[PDB]
C-alpha cells in the first residue's frame, strides 16, 4: 500500500501574554510664584 497518509496538523499556538501597564506621571509642578503687589503712593505730611 501507499504511505499512510500523516495525521492531522495541531491547531495554531496561543499568544504569549501581554506586557504589563506603564506608571503614573510623577506630580505636576507647581504653580509660578505670583508677584507681590506694589507699595502705596508716597503719603502726606502727619498733621501739625
Ligand atoms: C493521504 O496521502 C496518502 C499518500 O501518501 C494516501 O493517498 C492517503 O489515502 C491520503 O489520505
Ligand atoms: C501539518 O502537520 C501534520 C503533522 O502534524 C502534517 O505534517 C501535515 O502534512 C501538515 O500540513
Ligand atoms: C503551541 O500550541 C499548539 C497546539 O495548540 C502546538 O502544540 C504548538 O506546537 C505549540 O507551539
Ligand atoms: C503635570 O506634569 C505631570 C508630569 O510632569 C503630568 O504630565 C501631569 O498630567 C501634568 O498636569
Ligand atoms: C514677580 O516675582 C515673581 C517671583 O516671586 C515672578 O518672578 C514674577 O514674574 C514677577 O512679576
Amino acid at each position: 500500500p501507499p504511505p499512510t497518509s500523516p495525521p492531522p496538523s495541531p491547531p495554531p499556538s496561543p499568544p504569549p501574554p501581554r506586557p504589563p501597564p506603564p506608571p503614573p506621571p510623577p506630580p505636576s509642578p507647581p504653580p509660578p510664584n505670583r508677584s507681590p503687589p506694589p507699595p502705596p503712593p508716597a503719603s502726606s505730611a502727619i498733621n501739625p
